[PDB]
RNA sequence: UAUACUAACAA
């Protein structure tokens, strides 16, 4: 008994971008977090996802790019709790680094969530 | 020049 629900990136305009890190965090702060809330699994499947394609780790495509477009599958046992946990994880990618009118300003909180964690705040 | 980027977990 466990229910599944990914979150859909605009991969039509941006590529992945902190899409696929804010949605994680340090290591996957996000990830568990919210793992931690609703009881859910976060999961990115796609293109950017598992740093396999980006910077700071080590290049070499192991995991197949060309099927999965870019979202964030998250998993729990029931449809209410990975909707709670689902809906956060939205305010995350919707605004991403663009966030809407109602902040913009703190687009780059996303990245504040890690940084005055470890320390990388300004 | 934190001018913040974090990639895990899984695959």
């Amino acid at each position: 008994t466990r229910v599944s629900d990914k979150v859909m990136i605009p991969q039509d305009e941006y590529p992945e971008i902190n899409f696929v890190g804010l949605l994680i965090g340090p290591r996957g702060n996000t990830l568990k977090n919210i793992e931690k809330e609703c009881n859910a699994k976060i999961m990115i499947r796609g293109k950017g996802s598992v740093k396999e394609g980006k910077v700071g780790r080590k290049d070499g495509q192991m995991l197949p790019g060309e099927d999965e477009p870019l979202h964030a599958l998250v998993t729990a046992n029931t449809m209410e709790n990975v909707k709670k946990a689902v809906e956060q994880i939205r305010n995350i990618l919707k605004q991403g680094i663009e966030t809407p009118e109602d902040q913009n300003d703190l687009r780059k909180m996303q990245l504040r969530e890690l940084a005055r964690l470890n320390g990388t705040l300004r």
